[PDB]
């Protein structure tokens, strides 16, 4: 999902004719949404890590 | 006009998004005409210049 969710998308897939313009619907709070969740995942890896390391 | 009016169009121009397909009416019968069109003209052409030639 990389980090963020792009609000135009350029699509070019059967049957759509050549290629076509697709609208995302609220991008801005999915991006957000998806940026916290990296951040929290990230934050219980670095937990972990270091409970490892105390092992 | 060419010789020919083909029944589908790729049109890239604004409004229209990067480039969309548009279809002729009645693409054959105009083709037709044309072709029509310029035999005859041809023959018009043809007998100008015997005209000329006589003169």
């Amino acid at each position: 999902y990389g980090f963020s969710v792009p609000g135009l998308y350029e699509c070019n897939r059967y049957p759509c004719i050549k290629e076509v313009e697709c609208y995302v619907s609220r991008p801005t709070e999915k991006t957000v949404f998806l940026v916290f969740m990296f951040a929290v995942s990230g934050i219980c890896v670095v937990l972990n890590l270091a409970e490892l390391n105390h092992l």
